[PDB]
């Protein structure tokens, strides 16, 4: 039988502040449920430590989502609201089968696009360099489609072992810190000053695969929304 990822204490804080969405971004399961022992192949207990996800097709995801804690509804905040939001996270990537080509694994996103997507990729070029099998950062300066709208960055090969992530966003800048060492370093989000419906997102979302039915596979050791207010 499947081990629910609530029968260990690790998740609880993140779990009693997520909703999940599976396999769309249609509700899965409930900020309640998750803490209640909702279980699938697609969200379960690996290891008897990770909070695994699971999902196979284009866009579809199993992902949570970022709520108000204690049983509250969707968050929104905004980029210049003057508080730092903060996410964390330490993933273990495993490789990848073949069809999976970029499996999205944290996000900071609004109510219309995503701000930040943390991504592990097969193959890309940026600025005029090849990379393999590496977690890439998509920031979006705007919402148009060419290459001017967003700002991407190779953050780490993956690995083998867990990798550490933190997200921070304060006074329209973020900063993205990878196994203990910044990578980006107060990129601009002043372009969305104003959108108060952004939240943070960790699992796994399946982007641009070559097969359909390829199963993306990613594994947290920990994760949580940091709040620097302490309410
Ligand atoms: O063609 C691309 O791969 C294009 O994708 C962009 O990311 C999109 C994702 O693949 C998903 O469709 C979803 O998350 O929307 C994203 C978006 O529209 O921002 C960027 O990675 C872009 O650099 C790339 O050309
Ligand atoms: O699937 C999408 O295109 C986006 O869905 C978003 O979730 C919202 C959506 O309205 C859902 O049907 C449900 O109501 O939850 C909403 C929410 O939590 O904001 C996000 O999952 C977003 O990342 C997707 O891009």
């Amino acid at each position: 039988f499947l081990t629910a990822v609530s029968s260990i204490d690790t998740f609880l804080p993140v779990l009693n502040e997520a909703k999940l969405q599976w396999p769309t971004s249609a509700l899965a399961a409930s900020s309640e449920e998750l803490l209640g022992g909702y279980v699938g192949s697609q969200f379960y207990l690996q290891d008897g430590k990770y909070m695994q996800f699971q999902i196979a097709g284009s866009s579809n995801r199993c992902e949570l989502r970022q709520m108000i804690p204690d049983g509250g509804s969707e968050i929104g905040w905004a980029v210049d609201d003057g508080t730092t939001h903060t996410a964390t996270s330490s993933i273990v990537v495993p490789e990848q089968v073949d069809g999976v080509e970029e499996v999205t694994i944290m996000q900071i996103h609004s109510g219309e696009a995503p701000q930040l997507r943390i991504s592990w990729i097969r193959s890309k070029s940026l600025d005029g360099v090849a990379y393999e099998d590496f977690i890439m950062s998509t920031v979006r300066i705007g919402t148009g489609d060419s290459s001017d709208n967003f700002v991407k960055t190779h953050l780490a090969d993956r690995t083998a072992g867990a990798m550490s992530f933190q997200i921070d966003v304060k006074d329209s800048k973020l900063t993205i810190t990878v196994n203990g060492n910044v990578v980006v370093n107060g990129q601009d989000l002043s372009f969305w000053d104003g959108t108060d419906s952004c939240y943070f997102k960790a699992g796994a979302y399946n982007n641009n695969p070559t097969s359909e039915s390829a199963t993306a596979r990613i594994k947290f050791a920990a994760l949580a929304w940091v709040d620097h207010h302490h309410h």
